[PDB]
């Protein structure tokens, strides 16, 4: 067992998480009426750690379609309307022990 | 200073984050051509810790519009087509020292 763990709905962090969640639900709803918690049937919490990778990368369009092999070292386009380049900023959230990675943020401006 | 910290683009976690990010960029692009890193201009990493709150909550629609006061203790609707209830599951990602909260996951089924 390495999963979540029960917590009383009294504990303040729960209390704040709940109000937050409910706030967000109402904010996103199309209902003109306000909804609120009727009953918190179960509350669990879990401390997690991960690593954010913040990459500032320059990307170039290669000459290879995504349907061919050897894309890793494939030649960049150099022709007039085919060549494109972009400066990008990536944020990857990694949780090592789980082997997972998540693209948290991603923007690119064609330079 | 409590922000990110430089890392060589050699370090494997960076290397994996980069391939991941680039993979995700290509996957989401409308381009038939494959793009790849031209140059990693900057690489930084940062270890973060937070708490996931996992709430299983039953919500009820109140009689108050979102434009009035005292929504916290506002009466639930009980009339035929106005009363609604929903069982929901919320995941809130909190980063204590920063006072931030994020709604990571959210589903509700009108029961
Ligand atoms: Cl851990
Ligand atoms: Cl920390």
């Amino acid at each position: 067992v390495g999963g979540p763990m029960d917590a009383s709905v009294e504990e303040e962090g729960v209390r704040r998480a709940l109000d937050f969640a409910v706030g967000e639900y109402n904010k996103a709803s199309n209902d003109m009426y306000h909804s609120r918690a009727l009953q918190v049937v179960r509350a669990r919490k879990q401390i997690v750690a991960g690593v954010n990778y913040f990459l500032d990368v320059e990307l170039g369009r290669t000459t290879c379609t995504k349907t061919q092999p050897n894309l890793d070292n494939c030649p960049f386009h150099d022709q007039p309307h085919l060549k494109r380049k972009a400066f990008c900023s990536f944020q990857i959230y990694a949780v090592p022990w789980q082997g997972t990675m998540t693209l948290s943020k991603s923007t690119c401006q064609d330079a």
